[PDB]
């Protein structure tokens, strides 16, 4: 049978509900949601650590002009120096006395602990939402890992289930992602060969082993002064520690709606967000007929201490005069409160305790014990411990959050000045019905 | 749960509450003063005889 409601995407706190499929008696269905693993798609288009900057040996050739090449290496930087006359240990190298070609090459390399110590760079694209659901109907369980789009039920072993497109379409990730070490950061990276000096993405290749590696860092090679064969050259800053300087907070500890984000695939889990729309399709083997199912006669109930706690906080002993002895479900149809018991044993003439978690300052709600309804009117408590350790079971919906005697005065204003201005309209009528006699 | 309860200092005459949660049931607290000792700052200024 095909039944679609709208259950909380919240992990735990359990969704339970009845069917009534005409004879056929009053079937349970407890689903919740265990897991909620939020994929998004992701393009790689560089990873970064810091550089090397290694710089080969001059080349010095004496009595000559030795201009240069170009070439293909990261960030390579050429510069040709005239009027040199070098020392190296044990006297000089140019036979030469002022007419020499000292040539300067400076390119840059990965350094050799890039194999940790190394940001990828992604782009996420479109949030894909995977929950598991763990389903009990009368006495059967199923463990079922289904897509939140619409389609693809998956898992049909013994259930179909179609999780519909969820009402708030929520993604932790910015457009643009850093992973480094397992940590994520929404940072707004720049494109691929946009390479700015001193900060991050200076270095950049699509692979830490590839040789097409790009940089453009600020080396400038300097005009060799001492006597001595050297290279000076002055580099800015490797953006890297500059980013790992202050990258804020990483995306693990602020990301909103309270879940979790692990590396290798990317993905964000159990982010308890808007209200998944569920359609399942029950087998008619768990439906049984209402003949075998036992009736029940007269229900009564009595509540007492309750409290809106996020726990169960409230017992309601609950009378009834059973037809024969079995074990059926229960279950309270307003939203507002909700039952920690599914299914009772029902034998004869008894009293069974249930308890219910409720967000009202007033317990006015619907239950079937195995069938019928019952009025179950009594008044909550408020919590004395102030912050409890779980979530809430039930949302607010202000239909119910004002207490019955609180609408009773609020009413009872709104009356009175309905009241008066009804007489008002009233005496008018009359004034005018007399005046036009 | 912490149960503020205002009891008469005279020593016996056992003095009888009751504790309750709402999800839980009520428990018979007792309560019996037994000595009381007012013991004051006492600094000793000369002796005679
Ligand atoms: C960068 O590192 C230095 C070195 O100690 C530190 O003083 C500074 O607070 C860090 N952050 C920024 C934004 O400069």
């Amino acid at each position: 049978f095909e039944h679609a409601t709208t259950v909380p995407n919240v992990p735990g706190i359990p969704y339970k509900a009845l069917v009534e499929r005409a004879g056929y008696a009053p079937l349970n269905l407890e689903i919740t949601v265990v897991s909620s693993e939020l994929t998004p798609s992701t393009n790689k288009e560089y990873v970064t650590c810091k550089f090397h900057t290694v710089v080969p040996s001059p080349q010095v050739k004496c009595c000559g002009s030795l201009e240069c090449k170009a070439s293909s290496k990261a960030d390579y930087t050429c510069r040709v120096f005239g009027g040199v006359y070098p020392f190296m240990w044990g006297g000089a190298q140019c036979f030469c006395d002022s007419e020499n070609t000292q040539l300067s090459e400076a390119y840059v390399e990965f350094a050799p602990d890039c194999t940790i110590d190394h940001a990828v760079a992604l782009k996420v694209h479109t949030a894909a939402l995977k929950v598991g659901l763990r389903i009990v109907y009368g006495n059967t369980t199923a463990r079922l890992d289904t897509f939140v789009n619409g389609v693809t039920p998956g898992s049909s072993r013994d259930l179909k289930v179609i999780a519909g497109p969820i009402s708030a379409a929520f993604s932790p990730f910015d457009h643009k992602v850093v992973i480094r070490k397992g940590l994520v950061y929404n940072y707004d990276f720049p494109e691929y060969g946009a390479m700015n000096p001193g900060a991050f993405g200076d270095i950049q290749a699509s692979s830490l082993d590839a040789t097409d590696i790009v940089a453009r860092t600020d080396i400038r090679l300097l005009k060799p002064s001492v006597k001595n064969i050297h290279v000076p050259y002055t580099q800015a800053v490797s953006g890297y520690e500059m980013w790992k300087n202050n990258s804020g907070r990483p995306l693990q500890e602020t990301a909103p709606f309270g879940c979790k984000i692990e590396v290798e695939p990317l993905r964000a889990t159990n982010c308890a967000y808007g209200h998944i729309p569920i359609s399942i399709d029950i087998p008619d083997a768990a439906f049984v007929r209402s003949s075998e199912s036992p009736t029940i006669l007269e229900v009564s109930c009595t509540v007492a201490d309750c409290i809106y706690s996020a726990d169960f906080g409230g017992s309601l002993t609950l009378q009834y005069k059973a037809n024969r002895e079995g074990h059926c479900p229960v279950h309270s149809h307003s939203t507002t409160a909700v039952l920690k018991e599914a299914t009772t044993h029902v034998t004869a003439t008894g009293s069974i305790t249930l308890h219910f978690s409720t967000s009202s300052p007033q317990a006015n709600f619907i239950v079937s014990l195995c069938g019928k309804k019952t009025t179950c009117n009594a008044e909550c408590k408020p919590p004395a411990d102030h912050i409890i350790g779980e979530p809430h079971k039930v949302d607010q919906e202000f239909q119910a959050a004002v207490s019955k005697t609180s609408w009773n005065w609020l009413l009872a204003l709104f009356g009175g000045a309905s009241s008066l201005i009804v007489v008002g309209l009233i005496v008018l009528v009359c004034s005018s019905m007399l005046i036009n006699t």
